């Protein structure tokens, strides 16, 4: 078997493949979120762009994990990608809540894999995750929390008007 | 009669002239919509510009149909242009509803003429319509539906304030 | 009624709306003239461009009148637009004669409205017309008279050849 | 047989090869027309350039059909190219009449092939023709009709002088 | 239901959602193909880049279909994405064969949807497919057939050496 | 008859027309060679480009002969163009052999026409041929012989691999 593989456990290899699946599932969820907000009857362009941008980020995450798998001499294995949890995502507030739940599940999977690398004394894996994933997730989750707070503040006031204003003055269009 | 005319039915020729009339009538409607929103007592500049831009688009549509009529060896015939359906157009919401009704009637006339070209085996006509009209209308109708949704969301909240915000933050001024 | 309206008679307001109708009717006439000269069996491109340019000028005239109506606190009212007086416009000479008749009728309507503003002591109206319409019409009518004379001189000589030469060497293509 | 071929009938394949032959024959006809007008005893440079340009266009047409044949997995088959219908082409008027007859025969062959693709449910073929051939032919035929009308108008007047003027002031040199 | 929806059958709407699923499945297949050729024990960089580029193209295809679904007033519905048909893809020749099979299945789904639009008299759908999908697929399938032929020619000769040469001199790296 | 014609024999005039036919036939042969190498099942792009370039060169040759015919006061006469000698052209080696045979037949026709001009004391004809044709043919034939030798050397070794390498490293793509 692999001429290059060194200090790379089968446990980490398998967990990397599961993490790829989770990032691709997250990408798919954000594809559905983005297009929902592009519906003529929802029509929040800045919200659509925010979630489409995230779909791209998550796919890049997956590709970065697949590159690393190959660099370490593991073998990429792909599984079915489960469809997103909803067909319709409600308001900007419901959507951003669903997004933060999703990100925290990714984050926990990152932290789990880090703990696994630490238990296996795999410092390349730990650095890979620290360098490309853990800080990015923390920053994103904070940004989503900031958004949450602003949406909440706006839609407690007047729901339709608040949602419009958030999309126009916070989100990029 | 025409030295150039080939595979161009009198049925299509007549329907092209009717379509020109419909596009010019639509142009005229958008001229009246634009100037209504320029009244001192309505004063929504972005709304006026949106409908004046559409008046231009519809006239360009007509001119493109007239050019094609001549390219195929048909004879342009002009009829009276009926005045717009209203003298006053209500709110931005009433106006945008009237506009979408209008666009869908144009779209249906396009689809009718396409079906006629298909029944007459006139593939130049079908391509002409597909290339310059059918996609443009679908895109415009979607944009108007997006606008509808945003206006509705805003004016359900607080009517005057919502209309102002839409004009300032969505429409071009 | 109007918060801005000052020294603006209902007589002038109504006459402005009639003048808008006349300018739009003139625009439409020039649209039909232009496309007639684009027929494969007429094919005088410079003549088509001359009349299409005039269609644009007359529409701009109307829009300028509508802008002013709103600036003075009057209310734009649109009426049916009668179709052009002919379906076919004969030779370049017949067409240019029809155009000069048309321009002189516009000019007379301008002069009538000026006399009305003067009788109503409406010096903004009189200046508006002097500044944007009366000189433009005089210049255009002169240009059309110049064209008339040159066409006449050419087609008295040899009709087909003369018409060709005028289009090629006087008109823009 | 072909690893790529999909939804591509032998009927269309054969008709594409016939159409290639017709476009190459048309190219050849325009080569002979161009050089006829370059004779010292005909000497109408703008006429020669107009027909040589068309020889190029028709060859490009053929090459575009051959490219498509290969893209669909058909097999290009070439046949003898019949010589042009005349050795001498008369006046600019006779020539332009012969050219329009030729173009209408190409156009009819295009329309026939389109009807064949439609009967075979071959929408790639129909789009290929619509996109690259049907509009180009309609535009060319119109241009030739415009030219016809202008030549006729000029040579009814005075034949030699008219032909000279057309070549100098309409055609490119 | 939809304020914009016009001439858009539930049959087409559903088939568009299935086509989106097929394009995303194809994207996923090309992701697995690309990373397989990035393995240390396969190591054909140009092959990896070719299939990763295709993964991008197919995702863009899906996004373009989702955009259109929304433009027509249909509702995007996402389903599970089945994993690729293989975990390991053999030689460059085996891979390129699998790719052409895949493309032809996409192409057939496009042709099926086109036939459905034609039966439903939905000319916007037919033009959408013709303009953005049918020609692209035909061109891609031809390119893959060209590649097939060259790989075959090379690996019949000497398998390892041939595969290397193809990757170095035909594929982009 | 011709006001310009001087020292131009009917024998040369006729032979010039035959030479035009031979150059156009050669052009056509190279059109068929080029597209054969564009087939999905042959797929040698550099070979296709080499022969298409030659199709252009031969047509330019013909046009240069037709220009000269007219400059000397002869009359261009066109005949049927016989189809190429084969429908399928075998390997790059078979094709390049067929091309060199073809070029040598053109060259011999050039040399024959030169001998005819020399016997008729037509030094303009002799210079025309020397200046634009004899050196070009010698250079081309040498280039084809060089290609022959390289193809032979490569395909004696390993036929498929050799053909690929020639196309990639000698021919332009
Ligand atoms: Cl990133
Ligand atoms: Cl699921
Ligand atoms: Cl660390
Ligand atoms: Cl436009
Ligand atoms: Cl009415
Ligand atoms: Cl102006
Ligand atoms: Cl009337
Ligand atoms: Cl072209
Ligand atoms: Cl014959
Ligand atoms: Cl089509
Ligand atoms: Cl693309
Ligand atoms: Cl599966
Ligand atoms: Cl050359
Ligand atoms: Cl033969
Ligand atoms: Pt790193
Ligand atoms: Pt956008
Ligand atoms: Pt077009
Ligand atoms: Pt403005
Ligand atoms: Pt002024
Ligand atoms: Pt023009
Ligand atoms: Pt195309
Ligand atoms: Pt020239
Ligand atoms: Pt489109
Ligand atoms: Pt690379
Ligand atoms: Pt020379
Ligand atoms: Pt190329």
């Amino acid at each position: 078997s692999s001429q290059i593989r060194q200090n790379y456990s089968t446990e980490v290899e398998a967990a990397v493949n599961r993490l790829v699946n989770l990032y691709l599932r997250a990408s798919y969820t954000y594809l559905s979120l983005g297009f929902y907000f592009d519906r003529d009857d929802v029509a929040l362009e800045g919200v659509c762009h925010f979630f489409r941008e995230l779909a791209e980020e998550k796919r890049e995450g997956a590709e970065r994990l697949l590159k690393m798998q190959n660099q370490r001499g593991g073998r990429a294995l792909f599984q079915d990608l489960q469809k997103p949890s909803q067909d319709e995502w409600g308001t900007t507030l419901d959507a951003m809540k669903a997004a933060i739940v999703l990100e925290k599940s990714l984050n926990q999977a990152l932290l789990d894999l880090h703990a696994l690398g630490s238990a296996q004394a795999d410092p390349h894996l730990c650095d890979f995750l620290e360098s490309h994933f853990l800080d990015e997730e923390v920053k994103l989750i904070k940004k989503m929390g900031d958004h949450l707070t602003n949406i909440q503040r706006l839609v407690g006031s007047q729901a339709g008007l608040g949602e419009y204003l958030f999309e126009r003055l916070t989100l990029k269009h």
